[PDB]
């Protein structure tokens, strides 16, 4: 696998620690659609909207299986720790027009 999952289910935005690498989900978009991080960094998505959202990486991208993240309710968060360099495209399962990528360098 190319990422580890600190928490399989979502957690409160507030519980996100100061200085976390946050991608906001707001205005029906991933507000940083192309994020560049380094190996070992944790990325945290935070849903700011009433509509639930997730992140979904198809099979072969983060590992063998698809990573279909849990739906974050408003003001919930979800993290992935990237362990290997690459470019990792994702979308929202419910709203597949919402697309982003994490470039791990
Ligand atoms: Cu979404």
């Amino acid at each position: 696998d190319k990422a580890t999952i600190p928490s399989e289910s979502p957690f409160a935005a507030a519980e996100v620690a100061d200085g976390a690498i946050v991608v906001d989900i707001a205005k029906m978009k991933y507000e940083t659609p192309e994020l560049h991080v380094k190996v070992g960094d944790t990325v945290t998505w935070i849903n700011r909207e009433a509509m639930p959202h997730n992140v979904h990486f198809v099979a072969g991208v983060l590992g063998e299986a698809a990573l279909k993240g849990p739906m974050m309710k408003k003001e919930q968060a979800y993290s992935l720790t990237f362990t290997e360099a690459g470019t990792y495209d994702y979308h929202c399962t419910a709203h597949p027009f919402m697309r982003g990528k994490v470039v791990v360098e």
